[PDB]
């Protein structure tokens, strides 16, 4: 029932000058939670009792003490963030097994997969437009500004870690995964391709770290979901970036949008813009007819 490792360690978590613990999480009785279908531990669509529709993240019952504490810390982190562009935590069910974290259901799925699947193609020739991409960019930048204002460094701002509320028009993008920040609070897996020169060198992290990563996310968005640094390995990218190398513009990328990327990738953290300035630039692009009237490329495929 109640976790001995969570109860014994009882880690405190501080955010925005306030400290929380496992006792502050909203425990939802297990009887009120029904799993509906798998979505990809693992994640399920669920409902909590018109019941509330949720995403259910599960902790494997076969896991280490460290895995348990990691799951708790994730819960504490997301429960204390409060912004419309960050996925909500409805609550937790930590007193039954397997343990659950209950999250805002994001029916559009992750942003990387969405971009890859919704690329304009002969079957779907106006599936996305530049304004759709600028809206996603603005959405995540708003989330990032919130984190910056509250002195929280995300450390892995990447399309794979962003989610969409729905696939269709009106979609809102949100930051959904906080696993990297969770690991740091308490290598072949490091997100090398999203990291600025000072991070993988000296291990120095500031909010200008997330600015850099956001530049790479912008590239991911305007490329329609390509892996950054085409054809380069992690070590090749590390060497490339640390020597001043930067990605080229994505196919058909408007100049003003590419310029935001290259400002995000300034070598010195001090020369990179904060998120207020990034949002101002994104707004200017959004109001520029020559930007928003630029056609995205069509990826060749069949009509049906």
């Amino acid at each position: 029932r109640t976790s001995t490792i969570m109860t014994d360690y009882n880690p405190n978590y501080s955010f925005a000058g306030k400290t929380s613990s496992i006792s502050d999480l909203k425990e939802v009785p297990r009887k009120n939670i029904t799993l509906i279908r798998g979505l990809g531990g693992e994640v399920y669509e669920g409902q909590v009792s018109s019941p509330l529709q949720v995403a259910v993240k599960t902790l494997p019952e076969v896991c280490s003490e460290q895995d348990e504490l990691d799951f708790l810390m994730e819960a504490l982190i997301i429960s204390k963030l409060n912004h419309q562009n960050i996925v909500r935590c409805i609550g937790v069910s930590l007193q039954s097994l397997p343990r659950f974290i209950l999250l805002e259901l994001m029916a559009g799925g992750d942003l990387k997969s969405f971009l890859r699947e919704t690329r304009p193609r002969p079957s779907q020739p106006s599936s996305l437009a530049m304004l759709d991409l600028l809206h996603v960019a603005r959405d995540i930048a708003c989330g990032c500004q919130y984190l910056e204002e509250n002195h929280f460094i995300h450390r892995d701002i990447a399309a794979r870690n962003c989610l969409l509320t729905c696939p269709g028009p009106g979609r809102v993008a949100k930051i959904g995964d906080f696993g990297m920040a969770r690991d740091i609070y308490r290598c072949a897996m490091l997100p090398v391709k999203w990291m600025p020169p000072e991070a993988f060198m000296e291990g120095i992290f500031t909010s200008k770290t997330d600015t850099w990563s956001f530049g790479v996310l912008l590239w991911e968005i305007f490329s329609l979901g390509y892996m950054p640094y085409p054809s380069k390995s992690n070590q090749e990218v590390l060497e490339f970036v640390t020597s001043g190398g930067r990605m080229d513009p994505p196919k058909n990328c408007p100049g003003p949008v590419y310029r935001i990327m290259t400002q995000c990738w300034q070598h010195q953290p001090e020369d990179r813009p904060n998120f207020a300035i990034i949002l101002e630039r994104i707004e200017y692009c959004t109001q520029d007819p020559d930007v928003i009237n630029t056609a995205l490329p069509i990826e060749y495929g069949p009509l049906v």
